[PDB]
């Protein structure tokens, strides 16, 4: 709504729906991983406020891309696959207009991914349990 | 503009359609693998109609109706005897999903818009339909 354009949610239909929402900035994006992905912590700034979101599990290790002044996610990729009956995200990354990070996590899987051309990431949704079972984001010019 | 991937190979020239007020129908064309699409849709006043790929291939067509517009595209890029190309293509109302067409597989890809739209396509083409990407709008 409001104009904004989500693309994906890859992944299972597990867990319960989350939902970031847009963020006026993204400052860093943390993403923790074992076997699979497990959660994935977002700071960002919104209505001049900073404010960070925990999403997914709580286990796994921590991998943060911290965007510097001008940096932007223009891409992430990554996979979906069964990981103890349940379909979740195995592996995951992200690129900058600076550099590529991940992909984070061990389990094999659908690969799926999303170069943005033009515009970049400003937001994510999904849905999380024990881990990460599926991710989409916000995108906008 | 919002600009999202170009799915396939580098081989073939490039292509871009632009955006569009709003697409009317698709056309793919597919045999071992995506031979091109045709893409009719309004501009401006003006009604138009471009192809991107070759011309082989048998067709498939998706007519959008009344308030309905692509919100998906998924398929798969493959080494096609020596060329990186979309082997399988398909898209994705809000009412129905089409294909994939083409019979050659390879790693996949997905687009599934949770909000928003399908309003144009960009990439490669040659003889088949090298690669493909699309744009998106609220
Ligand atoms: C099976 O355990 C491995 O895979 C899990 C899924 O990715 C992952 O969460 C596990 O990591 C541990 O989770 C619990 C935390 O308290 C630990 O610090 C963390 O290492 C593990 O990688
Ligand atoms: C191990 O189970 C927990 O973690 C899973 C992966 O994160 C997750 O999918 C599970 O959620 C359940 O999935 C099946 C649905 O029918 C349930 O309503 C949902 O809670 C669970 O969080
Ligand atoms: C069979 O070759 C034609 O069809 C291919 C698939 O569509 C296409 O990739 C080929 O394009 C050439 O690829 C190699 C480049 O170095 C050339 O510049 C390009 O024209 C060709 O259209
Ligand atoms: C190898 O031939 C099969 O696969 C090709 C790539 O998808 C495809 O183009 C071929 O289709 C034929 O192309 C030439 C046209 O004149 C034919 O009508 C068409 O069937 C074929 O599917």
């Amino acid at each position: 709504m409001n104009g904004a354009i989500k693309v994906g949610a890859w992944g299972g239909n597990g867990g319960s729906a989350f939902d970031m929402g847009p963020a006026y900035r993204i400052i860093s994006v943390k993403i923790f991983s074992g076997d699979v992905v497990d959660g994935v912590d977002v700071t960002f700034t919104y209505y001049g406020k900073t404010e960070t979101r925990h999403y997914g599990g709580s286990g796994g290790t921590p991998h943060e891309i911290v965007l510097q002044e001008g940096e932007y996610l223009v891409g992430m990729a990554g996979e979906v696959a069964n990981y103890h009956g349940a379909v979740v995200l195995g592996k995951l990354g992200f690129s900058t207009n600076k550099k590529a990070y991940g992909p984070f996590g061990n389990t094999g899987g659908t690969p799926f991914s999303l170069p943005i051309a033009a515009g970049k990431i400003s937001g994510f949704f999904g849905r999380g349990g024990k881990f990460l079972d599926a991710i989409g984001v916000y995108l906008e010019p």
